[PDB]
């Protein structure tokens, strides 16, 4: 009854904001402050990456390409850190900069090598912002060091998060190497909470400066489950990791993460008058998943209702015809659109 039906009490978070979302269903578990708007600082770079991942996706540039550093990277001499300017560094190693403290230099170099010039780079940036739909973000550098103009926010920089997994898979696996090499010296990747053996944490960046304070954004897996959350203005360096290894712990323990329907599969076969065939062949165009509280997977019921009381030829592959329903407790959780799965044109 009341233990089945529960609603869990959200655990303190020391942080201004935060929000933790199911990376396949999109559902927001908790959140605080999430639209709230707030300097990045260097989480910037991970709208960098997702520009780069896509440039590499489409074949503009590889691994083993070769970049001139320019005056750019040295405008922003006894540290073997830093990039010397005319010197010849391979793309695989500049494009880790996301891995490490500071590497602004390297960042600047892609940036030209990718699109000409920086403020070509922050177009694209940006343009991507608004191809994602996200409303309170807005970039001025491809570091987010120099321009405290720049911000965006915990829920938005989650679906950064959320986009990088899925559309840049190649570009988002470099950000669980621990060890790798920089400038031709072995570096350790910031994110310390990919050394937690509780979790299986693969991401994402990791920032800290005095104005935006600490902040996260992670992802972590368990099973077929993945989460992602963003912590930002975390208060203390003790929470720095602490906080949102809390929140993605609390959400495995409360949520599960399940898929009742796979594109292309049968859901459900109906008559249909005046076809080719006399049966309907129904189910989704997109995959369905739903988060919902963990142990409830049994009580999970699906069924559905045309749109019609039959249906009559011709019918159109993917076309609409009704709606299919999920019900916890008998109430609807989620609607998803009931298609026909195979053309069937009239006798
Ligand atoms: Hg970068």
């Amino acid at each position: 009854l009341n233990i089945k039906t529960m609603i869990p009490g959200v655990p303190q978070i020391d942080a201004e904001s935060y929000i933790l979302i199911d990376y396949n269903s999109g559902k927001v578990l908790a959140e605080q402050n999430a639209d709230v708007r707030r300097d990045p600082a260097s989480l910037t770079k991970m709208m960098t990456s997702y520009v780069i991942g896509q440039a590499m996706k489409a074949g503009k540039f590889k691994e083993t390409d070769l970049v001139t550093i320019g005056n750019d990277a040295w405008a922003t001499g006894s540290s073997l850190m830093f990039l010397k300017p005319g010197m010849q560094v391979p793309v695989s190693q500049l494009i880790r900069d996301i891995n490490l403290q500071s590497g602004n230099d390297a960042c600047v170099a892609m940036a030209d090598f990718a699109a000409g010039s920086q403020d070509a780079f922050v177009g694209l940036m940006n343009s991507y912002v608004n191809a994602l739909g996200l409303k309170n973000t807005h970039f001025q550098t491809v570091h987010g060091l120099d321009a405290d103009g720049q911000y965006s926010s915990a829920r938005d920089m989650a679906l950064i998060g959320q986009a990088l997994i899925r559309d840049v898979p190649n570009e988002y696996s470099i950000y669980k190497e621990k060890e790798f090499t920089f400038n031709g010296i072995r570096q350790l990747n910031r994110n310390g909470l990919l050394w937690d053996n509780s979790l299986n944490v693969d991401g994402i960046k990791t920032g800290h400066t005095d104005k935006a304070g600490y902040n996260l954004v992670a992802s972590a897996t368990e099973g077929q489950m993945r989460l992602i959350s963003a912590v930002m203005g975390g208060r203390t360096f003790k929470g720095r990791e602490a906080e949102s290894k809390k929140l993605l712990t609390w959400g495995f323990r409360f949520f599960e993460t399940v898929n009742p329907l796979k594109v292309g599969k049968e859901f459900a076969s109906e008559p249909v008058w005046f076809g080719d065939s006399d049966r309907a062949s129904l189910g989704v165009d997109k995959d369905v998943y739903l988060t919902i509280p963990r142990g409830r997977m049994k009580d999970l019921k699906a069924s559905y209702v045309l749109n019609s009381s039959e249906l009559h030829a011709p019918l159109q592959k993917n076309q609409v015809v009704g709606t299919i329903n999920f019900q916890l407790d008998g109430k609807t959780i989620e609607q998803r659109p009931l298609v026909v799965l195979q053309e069937i044109p009239e006798g």
